[PDB]
């Protein structure tokens, strides 16, 4: 984090959606998608 700022407080979950692409150190994503997944 630090340099990549997530979405305010979220409605309690982990880190905000998957909205941003890419992301070394963060990486957004608390929803899935109509795709693949584990």
């Amino acid at each position: 984090g630090d340099n990549k700022p997530p979405k305010k407080g979220p409605p309690n979950g982990c880190f905000g959606h998957k909205i941003d692409r890419i992301g070394s150190h963060s990486g957004l994503g608390c929803n899935k998608v109509d795709d693949n997944k584990g």
